[PDB]
């Protein structure tokens, strides 16, 4: 993937959107 991610996966790495925190994307 060449970005959305980078920020994203962070974001998943992280617990998902279920954190205090949207999507990347």
């Amino acid at each position: 993937e060449e970005e959305a991610v980078r920020l994203y996966i962070q974001w998943l790495k992280d617990g998902g959107p279920s954190s205090g925190r949207p999507p990347p994307s």
